[PDB]
RNA sequence: CCCGCUGCGUGUGGC
């Protein structure tokens, strides 16, 4: 019992619940106003009424506890916090809170909370002491996040190539460039699918930034975890703070020793965000992008990072790359530049339609000696000796039609060693 | 006892410590409250307490001395130097000063020096009669710095290759030039171990400016020397305060006839710091750089020189080409304006994933006669003769599938002389 | 030969 459950449960079943026990309605209002009268009489019942949300500071001292259906944005229901619940709790900005709740009193028109007894699924008081995340000692990826299934179906070759060109491992900072119809979406749906199998334990947090609301609505469906998504026809500032809440709810949720792994839909329409709602310095680089716009986007994929003292934070975004414009171009070498994990996707394997259509020989990542072992990185090495000389079409082919029939990564490996 | 020896021991430490002879404490606060306390305690014995710091002085005239903890920034302990105590000493900005403190009294809110006791690891009536760095006349570089090592493993290869393409000498101004993932920072790490174990006299000094903080606790657990970093998480301000910083400790350091080295993780980045802080003037070069935004940047990159008078101060920055931001070619190619050695790293070497992908044709160092004996000249325009025709990638896998069987260079020269 | 001390425009996006 909590508002969340009232607020996502039918409307036939709380008029119903109005109806019997409590004052009739004929329901000729909006939902929130029956939902809110619930509220009202529950209260005025003697009962005590249970709310969740993640926080959001603003600038006076008070913050909202913003809801997951409206993507983290302000609404009509958002639970008032005091900033003396959030001086004596240590609370910050995305730090998601389960407590008591109040209705609102006089003059007020957002529901107040009176007690906290869940924050970032534990205890409070051991937000008394937890070390804060710019605070934590960072390091390269060690563990490996096996995107391998081995149940042998056609999407797990996605999956084992994945694994055997550019390894994912726990606080990686990976992109995924290609060019448009190349990919990448159902690439980055593949790499959900994987992670919900083969590591449930991780916090899978997949975010859509501008992008098509068919893609959202697959997403939610075909997803296991939590989605939020921001659609083309919203406002790039819209963009920008649901990426902002985003990434602090990740934030709080590793200071907590969690490994977080977050998609990112695009990167390059994020930084275009960013872009456009950056005030104008006067220096503008090749392409279209603003001098100091591209901090803010480096500072939000930066944010990934292994952590010695406990926990994760892996980023893998998508990126766009041969798209005839300079901007993608200066985004993705520009990113370049903070990430870890890189993986092409070429437009010529696509249009040969030989899936996926990863390009090997321009895909790889940052000290994968920490992930693999040291015979799994001699077999990588062999193999990748093997592929560079060929072409990327017929390399792709190759290895598809050569580890198909195969169900595991390492009988492959053996049976390349063999013949 | 100092200030910074309280400050590396452990909290368990402080708290036995003032809980054994001191007054009772159960530690509810911060470190620094327990350190203050038991200072003022250890003051009120009527003994004397100890510091030590970096010193910064501000516009008013008084100065601070700044930690290397913070990255010698404003922190929340600084020994206040009062301007009498500078103008007895002649101190500039950057003298690393230890001596005798006292705790702050009423009106006083941070520790005050009151005795020094060392001026750059010397005694204080050698600071009065010194030459001003300025005014030291500078010379091109004599003393040869070898990175070679009798080793003969695989990590030492790259630094074999730096000899045979540019050398490095004593006050150079090195620009490791590549795109990225060819490999400069893993070849900076080689260069700082190749001067850790050749040459442990020389004050080795890491500057790592808005780069990956992996890479930060990378250096800070390898590098046998001083690591003073600024990620990518903050802002431009704080990236050039700590490069002043910097740069005015190193230039302390040569008036002292010291031999000073500083790896710059990025010079580029440090350039577009540089170039966001500077105030607008109407003009912007190709590329979005101010105009009058890389008259800093020449002044960091030029402190470097080699003294006739004594002692020399060399800089090896990293750099970034072919980003397609025309920004990164015009801050390349008017820092080699400024520069003597430069060594290129090719992205397609990198991508044959054969190490150290070195540009051998657009590498090189001028004035190398100076450092170089006769014969070694000879023959390193021997070898250069005979690589120039051969492609880059070529050129690398030869000369280094050459060298791989040779522990020095000079069995090399010796192998390729007698076939 | 006697002297008063010291926004937009352009540029940058731009080939
Ligand atoms: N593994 C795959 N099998 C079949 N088609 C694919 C595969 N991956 C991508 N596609 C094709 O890509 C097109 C859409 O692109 P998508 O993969 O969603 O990434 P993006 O839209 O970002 O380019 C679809 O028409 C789909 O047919
Ligand atoms: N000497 C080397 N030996 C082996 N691998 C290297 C060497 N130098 C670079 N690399 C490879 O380069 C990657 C790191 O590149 P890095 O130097 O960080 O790029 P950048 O120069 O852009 O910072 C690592 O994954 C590593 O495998
Ligand atoms: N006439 C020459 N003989 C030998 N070496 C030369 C000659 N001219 C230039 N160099 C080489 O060029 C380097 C210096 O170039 P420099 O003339 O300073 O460049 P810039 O033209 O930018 O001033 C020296 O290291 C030297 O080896
Ligand atoms: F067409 Be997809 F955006 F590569
Ligand atoms: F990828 Be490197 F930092 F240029
Ligand atoms: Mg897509
Ligand atoms: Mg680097």
């Amino acid at each position: 019992m909590n508002l969340t459950e009232l607020k996502n449960t039918p409307v036939s079943e709380l008029i119903t619940l109005g109806e019997n026990m409590g004052l009739e309605n004929l329901a000729r209002m909006r939902k929130q106003d029956i939902i809110f009268a619930i509220l009202k009489q529950h209260a005025k019942s003697g009962e005590d009424i249970f709310g969740d949300g993640v926080l959001e500071i603003l600038q006076d001292g008070f913050g909202f506890l913003r809801s997951a259906d409206s993507s983290y944005l302000a609404g009509p229901d958002d639970i008032y916090v005091s900033p003396s619940q959030i001086r004596r709790f240590n609370l910050r900005t995305g730090d998601t809170i389960s407590g008591k709740i109040r209705p609102p009193k006089e003059g007020e028109r957002y529901f107040a909370l009176l007690k906290v007894n869940e924050v970032n699924f534990d205890k409070p008081e051991n937000a008394r002491n937890k070390i804060l995340f710019e605070n934590l000692t960072p390091l390269h990826a060690n563990s490996r996040l096996r995107m391998e299934r081995g149940n042998g179906s056609t999407e797990d070759l996605t999956a084992r190539v994945l694994d055997l060109a550019s390894p994912i491992g726990r606080g990686q900072r990976g992109l995924i460039v290609a060019p448009p119809k190349a990919g990448k979406t159902m690439l980055l749906q593949n790499i959900a699918q994987s992670i919900a199998y083969n590591h449930p334990d991780c916090v899978l947090m997949v975010l859509l930034i501008d992008e098509r609301p068919e893609e959202v609505t697959e997403m939610q469906r075909l997803v296991k975890g939590e989605v939020v998504a921001s659609t083309f026809d919203e406002p790039a500032s819209r963009h920008v703070q649901v990426a902002e809440m985003v990434i602090e709810k990740a934030k709080r949720l590793v200071e907590h020793k969690k490994d977080v792994i977050i998609l990112l839909d695009s990167i390059t329409r994020l930084a275009r965000a960013y872009n456009t709602v950056v005030p104008a310095s006067g220096k503008v680089l090749t392409g279209g992008v603003d001098a100091n716009a591209l901090h803010r986007p480096k500072r939000f994929f930066g944010a990934a990072r292994n952590v010695e003292e406990g926990g994760s934070l892996t980023i893998i975004a998508t990126a766009l790359i041969d798209t005839g414009s300079k901007m993608d171009e200066v985004i993705y070498e520009e990113f370049k530049g903070t990430g870890n994990m890189e993986l092409h996707l070429s437009r010529k394997i696509a249009e040969k339609r030989v899936f996926p259509a990863i390009d090997y020989n321009r895909s790889g990542t940052r000290k994968e000696e920490l992930l693999t072992t040291q015979e799994e990185l001699q077999k990588m090495w062999i193999l990748r000796k093997i592929i560079h000389p060929m072409g990327e079409i017929d390399a792709m082919e190759f290895l598809i039609n050569k580890l198909a029939m195969t169900k595991t990564n390492d009988d492959f490996f053996e049976m390349m060693k063999r013949s």
